[PDB]
């Protein structure tokens, strides 16, 4: 005969990118259990009263099986209450309904119980913790001495998983603890995939993410029996390994410049008033050639408590109208369904339909009517050039005060937004995270929802569909799935960040369906949203101190997206801050370029 008997290891650990720990396994002394395959449930009744002498149970909790457990742990009453009935292990569960586990225990009895269930829910030959109420220094060094006079006891050394205060604190995540073993409502899932059930598992964040990556390596043993079935034989299989360690792409010094940053800016917005009713303001970093995460950043404003808290999460978990910035990707749409050619002209004039008040721009009527390019639409922030170009995925042409057939609505709003999703604006952005938001996306809606959707005035997105979209802009079509893990490491001598076993590699979701050429415009229009000389330039701010040349669009929200250095570019990033009413600046732009400048930097780009 021989059973074979798997122990858990050391988990892996994270580290930012310059090699800082996020996390920390902590060592502690605990009594643990092995239990044997011969102990009767009396020979566990006995140890766990000599243990109580030792040790200290103060809340103790039972469950009613537990308690039916210790109860028919008596051999006599076991059978008795199977005589007293209408496969063992049936008969087990049987009698074990039969209980009223209304019986009588003294405090004292319950915590000889409690000890008890500890001991029995350990498997034969394995070693679980008997957890107790904390063990000073003296105390353990008492079991230590007499530990001999109960079999399987002993005293060793376990493991708490600490989060270390870091910026990148939130998107660490947590890990199981050993007292409350695996998730129940995913119980199933973890036996199966291999585990035992007082495994330490992620739970949230990058813990659950990688959990593959992080779990140690387990120990596995076959104990050899004798023909009674008497452990004779301890013969190993594996030895273990703490898991490994991933390294993210972020910075910890980065991130905490950025989150300064969007405190000093949003507290001199609530300074002067403009932030008043605002949620918050995000920021999201990304490097376009790679996906890799370069910073995700978010300060939380509670509308009725006024106080500002961090909210990380908010980057991936959170919704916004994005306003003007998406004009870009409804040009895309027009140039995909046939409407627009090239650098087109169109009259940028107030739209007007049958059933909806006028639509003009930020400009309205102060320069008439007037000709306009692709380039100068996203130079001017142009609503006329949208609109149009939306009606025209609709399948028609603009007339002043024209009546619109809606028979082809539903398929004109599904082309723009499967559109705007090439860029990741309302689908998944592949983010190595457990659960993402993909937006507030309206399934029922109207004419008036589709045209406003063009101007980025219905759909809602997260900061993070909002970076990938700008990172596809100037990674020129193809979509890359921001990623926060670098690479995957393994540990050295002294269990420390040790050598790369594996880089995460760059991953590509789609290629915008626009040729070259057409991409080649929207990029001249980013480059003059910041570099133009007309009144109607929207964007000069983000060349304002620019230490790189960068090219973006501004978006009441005062949202904005940019890229740098234009002509070979190395970041991409997002800028959400919601119901800003400051009319006479919009920081927008210029929280853009700061971070911007603050990553040029950290990491010189030219
Ligand atoms: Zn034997
Ligand atoms: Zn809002
Ligand atoms: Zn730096």
């Amino acid at each position: 005969s021989q059973t074979k008997v798997t122990t858990s290891s050391a988990r892996g650990e994270i580290y930012d990118a310059s090699g800082k720990p996020l996390v920390e396994n902590t060592l502690k002394q605990v009594v643990s259990f092995t239990r044997s395959n011969k102990m009767t449930a009396t020979d566990l009744k006995e140890i766990a009263k000599k243990l109580l002498t030792y040790v200290s149970i103060s809340s103790p909790n039972l469950t009613e099986r537990q308690l039916a457990d210790y109860y028919l742990a008596d051999p006599e009453i076991y059978k008795k209450t199977v005589e007293a009935l209408p496969e063992s292990e049936l008969y087990n569960n049987a009698v074990d309904s039969v209980p009223t586990s209304q019986l009588n225990y003294t405090e004292d009895e319950k915590k000889e119980i409690y000890l008890f269930s500890q001991l029995n829910a350990v498997g034969n030959f394995a070693t679980g913790t008997i957890a107790t109420d904390p063990l000073n220094d003296s105390q353990v060094a008492v079991i230590a001495s007499i530990s001999k006079e109960m079999p399987g006891i002993s005293i060793s050394t376990s493991w708490d998983r600490k989060i270390l205060e870091t910026s990148l604190s939130s998107i660490v995540g947590s890990v199981s603890s050993e007292k409350a073993g695996l998730p129940a409502e995913e119980a199933e899932s973890y036996l199966k995939k291999g585990y035992s059930l007082n495994d330490r598992v992620g739970t949230s964040y990058l813990e659950k993410q990688y959990e593959e990556v992080l779990q140690g390596k387990r120990p596995v043993k076959e104990i050899h029996l004798d023909k009674h079935g008497d452990m004779e034989s301890v013969e190993n299989i594996e030895e273990g390994s703490k898991g490994k360690n991933i390294k993210l792409t972020i910075d910890l010094a980065f991130q905490d410049s950025v989150d300064a940053l969007l405190k000093s800016y949003f507290n001199s917005e609530l300074g002067n008033g403009g932030a008043k009713y605002s949620e918050g303001v995000y920021a999201v970093a990304l490097n376009p050639q790679t996906g890799a995460v370069l910073s995700m950043s978010g300060l939380k404003h509670d509308l009725k408590t006024g106080e500002l808290t961090p909210d990380s999460l908010g980057t991936v978990t959170n919704v916004f109208v994005p306003g003007s910035v998406v004009k870009a990707a409804t040009i895309s749409s027009g140039w995909e369904n046939g409407v627009l050619s090239g650098n087109q002209t169109l009259t940028d004039q107030p739209i007007v339909f049958q059933g909806s008040a006028p639509i003009y721009s930020w400009y309205k009527l102060a320069y008439g009517s007037f000709p306009i390019t692709a380039v100068e639409a996203l130079e001017y922030s142009s609503n006329a050039y949208v609109v149009q170009t939306a009606l025209g995925i609709m399948g028609q042409t603009y007339q002043p005060n024209m009546f619109v057939g809606t028979s082809n609505l539903e398929s004109a709003m599904g082309k723009l937004r499967s559109t705007f999703g090439e860029y990741g604006l309302g689908s998944a952005t592949g983010i190595d995270l457990p659960d993402e938001s993909t937006g507030l996306v309206p399934k029922e809606y109207n004419f008036a929802n589709f045209i406003t959707n063009a101007f980025g005035q219905f759909d809602n997105y997260t900061p993070m569909q909002l970076a990938q979209y700008v990172a596809t802009i100037a990674n020129n079509g193809v979509r890359l799935a921001p990623h926060i893990v670098e690479g995957i490491y393994d540990n050295n001598d002294k269990g420390g960040l040790g050598e790369l076993i594996q880089a995460i590699d760059t991953k590509e979701i789609n290629k915008v369906n626009i040729s070259e050429s057409d991409m080649a415009i929207l990029h001249q229009g980013f480059y003059q949203v910041s570099h133009g000389t007309s009144p109607l330039t929207t964007g000069r701010a983000f060349s304002d101190g620019a230490t790189v040349s960068i090219s973006g669009k501004t978006g009441t929200n005062t949202n904005a997206v940019a890229y740098a250095p234009t002509e070979n570019p190395q970041i991409a990033v997002a800028v959400v801050f919601p119901h800003n009413t400051n009319l006479t600046k919009n920081v927008g732009p210029a929280i853009a370029r700061d971070i911007i400048n603050l990553y040029n930097q950290h990491h010189p780009m030219n």
